């Protein structure tokens, strides 16, 4: 590294290599994202270099975006455990609802911060929400996404995955909204509260259909416009909704109100970030500390 010090190698997202590095010079210790082919489009690195300005404690930050030797690397600031990781690890107990909560309010903050500048993240996942032993939570990869399209998979044979795709993706739809990031994070929320993936799907129809199991085939009295989706078959199965009393147990009314109005089909009627924060789940929202061990 002509400035850098690998310390390791933390994964291999879907854009490219990640490493744990330390700046020898400031001494910081950073994330470093190698990204993907021969030529890299000078409209992203713009994009992206506007990305550096977005500044929100839930966000985490976009330090540098280094294109040198013709290659391109994105320098995040470094946090050590993704959210995936902590729900493995406190699958035995569960997230105590208190912090669940804290976790899912802080994310609607960053959310509203992103969609009131205009930034999409497209591909939350609980491997791209990030916490520290403070407490905080932050969204990872805002913005990649559209200054990238859409290029299908990572980069090097990976199961990309389907399960926090909102369905007007899955449905073909060409332009995203705000409301995909909500669809995802209900999903995620729903998640930390059953320990378990609410659409688990193994491809693109499978996750369509495991969404409408549960929330009933849409058609056009939820969702006006759905029967004309690009992908959209009068041959898809007709499926009864489903009870979120069945569907994210124990989680009380509160819970269950605000999770409906972040999974409504219409994109339209999905609940903003915003309005999301005033709901009534959060009146006696707090900021607990986790037990993680690193
Ligand atoms: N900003 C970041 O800090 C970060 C960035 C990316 N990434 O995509 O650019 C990835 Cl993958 C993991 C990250 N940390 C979480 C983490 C740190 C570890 F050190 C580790 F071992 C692990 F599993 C997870």
């Amino acid at each position: 590294m002509e400035n850098f010090q690998k310390v390791e190698k933390i994964g291999e997202g879907t854009y490219g290599v990640v490493y744990k590095a330390r700046n020898k010079l400031t001494g910081e210790v950073v994330a470093l994202k190698k990204i993907r082919t021969e030529g890299v489009p000078s409209t992203a690195i713009r994009e992206i270099s506007l990305l550096k300005e977005l500044n929100h404690p839930n966000i985490v930050k976009l330090l540098d975006v280094i294109h040198t030797e013709n290659k391109l690397y994105l320098v995040f600031e470094f946090l050590h455990q993704d959210l995936k990781k902590f729900m493995d690890a406190s699958a035995l107990t569960g997230i105590p609802l208190p912090l669940i909560k804290s976790y899912l309010f802080q994310l609607l903050q960053g959310l509203a911060f992103c969609h009131s500048h205009r930034v999409l993240h497209r591909d939350l996942k609980p491997q791209n929400l990030l916490i520290n032993t403070e407490g905080a939570i932050k969204l990872a990869d805002f913005g990649l996404a559209r200054a990238f399209g859409v290029p299908v998979r990572t980069y090097t044979h990976e199961v990309v995955t389907l399960w926090y795709r909102a369905p007007e993706i899955l449905l073909g739809c060409k332009y995203y909204s705000t409301a995909v990031d909500i669809w995802s994070l209900g999903c995620i929320f729903a998640e930390m509260v059953t320990r378990r993936a609410l659409f688990p799907g193994d491809s693109e129809i499978d996750q369509l259909f495991r969404i409408f199991r549960t929330l009933g085939t849409p058609d056009e009295v939820v969702w006006p416009g759905v029967t004309s989706m690009p992908d959209y078959k009068p041959s898809f199965p007709k499926w009864a909704r489903q009870d979120f009393s069945k569907v994210v147990p124990p989680l009380d009314e509160d819970g269950r109100s605000l999770l409906s109005q972040m999974l409504h089909y219409d994109p339209n009627k999905r609940i903003s970030a915003k309005a999301a924060l005033a709901h009534p789940f959060f009146q006696d929202v707090t900021k607990p500390v986790p037990h993680l061990r690193l």
